[PDB]
């Protein structure tokens, strides 16, 4: 799996990346010298909860084409957006490592966050790496970078061995918290990658992040490794804490700079919890949008404010018997039909457990479509462009161009197991019928 | 409320009918000289039944058009015809009264049982009243019914009074069984009624149906007066029972040759009774045929068996609980997912009281038609088809040029009720679907 | 008229026949080297007789096209089957003549005699003419073929004369059974004949029938004259009679080999007698499917009986008073005037004189159609269709696409000399009427 | 080179195959956690024997796409059959090791042995792995495997290692049998996997295999190391081989799991004379066929047994001097020229030597096909596709769709050495000529 990124020479600039399960996108940007393949531990962690992760390798990293040219976190970014882009990612997270976080950054500076929906920085680069008389918290001089370059050209190879050191603190944690052989992959990683790449990334690493950090909107999270040998905890961190004083701050104790691995146990479990707020966040924006639309089509009295009271009831999670609403639904005066079936359609999609309850005879009715055989063949038409949709917009957006009548039929097709949407896709369908309703 | 059936001079020749109540049409065909409206006493009866009543004026008579031309039983059938080809009935019954029987066996002879589902002759005409020396069952002979014209076109309006009188048998029933104000309607009606059409029907009482006969296939009723002074019983009804010994025949005590008021209890009861038992007559004839399209796609077993047994168990009348087949269904081993929904779409079907049970989950899922839009595309086109349908032979036939994965995606789309289909329609396609199962 | 039979570079393989008259197809396959046009003596006679005669010309003679490839009977089957397949012909005889004997005898062995009744062997080729050790019966050595093909490509113009001298023996025949003229007209059409084809076709003489023989399963006819001096009587048909014992043999007494001409007298009388126990055989199997359609519109009974006794009778031969029995007809009580026009019209189509009986005016108003002009503008449109038409299932089934009342009203459109269609075709669109009426 | 099997998040799932050699597909399937490169022993081996090899690498393993789903058997299996029928292989064998004789058993179970000619299982997983109650002949418990599981997801890196040790018997083997440098590849090979398919594939080896044992029609072997750790030769192999008794048997001694590298001498040996042996014997069963198949068109008596014993003294041995098959062929009376030709067709293929003998004129004469053109340019069509052909069934089933006369003439355009095709291919289109006569 690959995506073009560039252009170099006669040939094109791929960039190998990885999607897997299905939910809430969670982009992981790996750092150097790794691959995709280093978030192994946090992916099957993420994927266990329900996510969907998606890694890619960094251009002249892990399976990625190894050009020349292009080695800049203005090119990184813009790599990464081309990404997002292809994947159509909505209401993404974004989680970057060493080098990553800095590709996080820049991406939510100069793009904006569109797609995405929360961040996070482990073992970060931010707000500024290099130490000179105006930046004081850089952590290292020029010369330093220079020498690793340096070092780089001279034997990458040898380089590896040497630089995994300090990478893993292996005179703590090998044997303990990482294998022998665990350590042998990385350096075969860092070999696989590109000779040019490896000697240019480290003039990257003391970027100036400084002005992209106030573009940072999203609700963010900062964790880090005290025991982090190439980025001190203090010239990186805790100056970037700062700076961002609203992103949740973690700091694992005694963690080296691969805490992905040596410290993976904690670093997932504070990834998880982070994911997990953010994840309701973006389930609870949905349902209240869900919501104003659905009350937009119901005239202003007693009943408004009761059906508006039972949406936030089962919303927050004060789980009404699906049949004590629905009875309560069917039985309500001066409410239209039509109105009754697309609440019922509501209450059956965000109430947790069905119950063995059947489908309601009222909604069934209410949602059929007249019973017009023209109503069902634009309805069907719609489903079909409904089925490759996932994200809450686009599907809202697409069906905005039917009629009332296909719409409110191709709900009812959904509702008696006809047809199989995404919940985000039906809340679409849902608001977007709504949307025709208020006009007239 | 008029119907164009012909055309005379610089005028049109318009009908007035009427149709009311939702059901199984029953067209009610007057005699003379009354109007569409002497059914008034049948009407709300039968409108009380949940039928359609449709009845119209005879050209001449009541509020249609008076020509002075047409009056044939060839031209009043033709008339008949044109009513239920505009009103487009179908399975319609067709009640006569005096006249009225000779219109109906006319044409039935003429124009065929297609539209018609069952018939009535209330105080026949048949098989023919002339009397002559090859038809010795006549009533009467060519100079008396000459003198009735003549009778007629002396004075009219007094030829009324003493027609009624024998009409309804006022010196037995006069105060007791008709009141004095019902017969003074009787009269204005009669006089509202065409001076040319008073004097030429006449001439067609002593039209010679028995060449019509032959041709009543669908079950028939022949209801009559014992009491009848213009028909005489032995001269009309019972020469044609010989004649048709299939027809259900029901003879009146008493009754004058205008029972429809006077004895308008026993007639109800008889016409009520009659349509009730020929609904059930050609559902069963249905039901068995349904049946062994059913069994034609279950393994020969003690399953079958079992199934064959709740089919006929249904179909007659031992009503089993729908909530306890449907359980039953459903928990069946070595019985295909396809089968079950046919099975449980028969049953629902059937059933007489659906028990406010809501829509079985596990026939939804099996005529779902795998959820695939090519599927429920093609379903649609034959929905709309299925639509203008009323016949099983025409609804299945036209079903078995569809794939087997449409027609049970058609069918979900049915039992969901997004579809209305007439019930002979919806076991049309339910045959068809069992028929491209058997082939496999 | 042409049929292609094949192609030949840019050009096509066409086959010049002719089709005339209507009733039992007897194809007439022509001898070398002349055409279709020398069973003009057999064609008039076969058309007196009722017959529909078919006539093609072999490829390279006549006027069909004149290729250079393709003269074996393999082949000259093949053009058969292409010719007798495109006419879709059913119950047809095949009656052959020198070279078309052969055609006759490799059509049935290869493919069948699905279409055919009957056969016919004029001057036959069979079983072998070539006289080798295992066919002592040969007519004559290999030698003998080759100089003939010789001495067509030396000169074929030339060839004729002689040949035609000793295809007609005209040291006796000339002026007295073949004049002058008519021996000038065969040269022409042997030299109208396609260069190549004179010589090729010799070739295919001593073809080895005696496989094909045994696969004759239909009745067949052999006839030949003794003075036949291109094929010896002994070499040919003798030998022939003894492969085919149930086949009727016929010696023509001092006939030359074209006895289809000098002899034609014995000939037609030969070939009508043979022709005459299969026409008589296919034409009571038409008439008894006219009878069953009719009586499947009559009412059972003991008119029914008679009705059918009446039938059989004029398609036997005892002519009834068309006028007594149109008489009996119209005076039937219990029969629909419809039923009385259909049989009317049957009767009037199968009794062999009208004996000057106008119209009959019972059976006009029968078929009227009830006056509607709806009704006989439908009758024109299938009447278009009945013209072109010529057999009875094709004329039957392109009938069953109209109404029961277009239909009737049509047959009227025939009835009253407004319209003409063959006697096949007439009765095809009664069946087809009476269908309809035993469907309602 | 690549072949899609299925997709999944935006991305695609390939798997990297690789299809060398010319002759019998040998399709190789490899085990945990290795790749299609473990089998360059046998690989190499087969290559000089003049087989097709075709290996691929399992999803999740080798250079193959690395998904998060779809790792079961059926899934497996499903993989299988995209690749055999994207390359439409045709007799071919299938060879599986480890994992790899699980997915031979599910394919062959579920897909039939259409394409499949023989099938072996090295290092089965058959019958049964996990051990329970009713199976008591499995090798280990349910703890066991997900003691596997919970291993290689703590560090799959330092599992292989450990897991290569018991693989290759390396405290026995190692040195000798393995050198140090191999087992490190193999490392990197199995580091070079998917973490998510090391995890997930161990629950897949405990597969219940009985159902699918049955199914096992054509030809098979059974090979196992008796030193097999992973999988005990007892639990495994033994109970296979009794499930499986028409299977031939072959036990490694003191041979690991890994015997494909460590005792390669054995198996090259035992696999080489097992698929030599296989297609000899179906060719014996096909000569007997091809026998079958041209007596198919001979008529029972004594004639047809003398034929059947001439061919089977050709095919065993015997050679028979071919210019006296030929005398004795043509001189047979009650044998068709069609019939002889076919027979001289084949006894020219054959008889080893030609003994400088010309092409015999009676078949020439005999396979011609009428010298119709038409004839002829369906051959050549026929023979353009056959010369792309090299096996019986695939040049056979293709010759079909043309007519018996075609075949007859593309016959003997290859009898005149005026085409060339494989022995395979010839006897194909004479299989497919005699089955065209068989019909008539």
């Amino acid at each position: 799996p690959f995506i073009t990124v560039g252009q170099e020479n006669s040939t094109s600039i791929d960039l190998y990346y990885e999607d897997h399960g299905t939910g809430t996108p969670v982009v992981l940007i790996h750092g150097f010298p790794l691959s995709g393949h280093s978030w192994e531990r946090q992916s099957a962690a993420l994927l266990d909860a329900g996510y969907r992760v998606i890694t890619y390798d960094r251009r002249g990293f892990g399976q990625s084409s190894q050009p020349t040219t292009g080695y800049d976190y203005d090119t990184f970014a813009a790599d990464l957006n081309t990404v997002l882009e292809t994947l159509d990612l909505q209401d993404a997270v974004l989680v970057g490592f060493s080098m990553g976080t800095g590709e996080v950054a820049r991406y939510v500076s100069s793009y904006g966050t569109a797609r995405i929906a929360a961040v996070a920085f482990l073992a970060s680069l931010e707000p500024f790496l290099l130490k000179t008389d105006d930046n004081p918290d850089g952590a290292a001089p020029q010369e330093f970078f220079d020498g690793i370059v340096a070092a780089v050209k001279a034997d990458r190879y040898a380089f590896y061995t040497g630089f995994f050191n300090d990478f893993y603190n292996l005179d703590e944690n090998l044997g303990t918290r990482i294998s022998e052989e665990a350590v042998r992959n990385s350096w075969n990683t860092a070999a696989s990658g590109g000779f040019f790449a490896a000697a240019a990334a480290p003039t990257t690493w003391y970027t100036d992040f400084r002005a992209d950090i106030p573009r940072i909107d999203v609700p963010a999270l900062i964790l880090h490794g005290t025991g982090d040998r190439t980025l001190p905890i203090e010239n990186t961190a805790r100056v970037f804490h700062k700076a961002l004083p609203s992103a949740e701050y973690v700091e694992v104790e005694g963690a080296p700079h691969g805490l992905l691995w040596t410290h993976a146990e904690e670093v997932n479990t504070a990834l998880l919890a982070f994911l997990a707020k953010a994840q309701e966040a973006q389930k609870q924006k949905l349902l209240t949008e869900v919501e104003t639309y659905v009350l937009s089509i119901i005239p202003s009295g007693p009943l408004k404010a009761e059906i508006a009271q039972r949406l936030e009831d089962v919303f927050a999670g004060k789980n009404t018997d699906l049949e004590v609403l629905m009875e309560w639904l069917k039985t309500r005066p001066i409410l239209s039909p039509l109105t009754k079936g697309i609440l019922g359609f509501v209450f059956t999609l965000t109430v947790p457990s069905e119950r063995g309850l059947q489908r309601r005879r009222f909604v069934q009715n209410a949602l059929n479509g007249n019973g017009d055989p023209n109503n069902m063949d634009k309805a069907v038409k719609l489903y079909r462009k409904l089925k490759r949709e996932i994200t809450f917009h686009g599907a809202k957006e697409i069906s905005l161009s039917y009629s009332a009548g296909a719409l409110a039929s191709c709900m009812g097709l959904i509702y008696n197991r006809m047809g199989a949407v995404t919940t985000e896709v039906a809340f679409g369908l849902v608001c977007a019928t709504c949307e025709q309703i208020a006009d007239s």
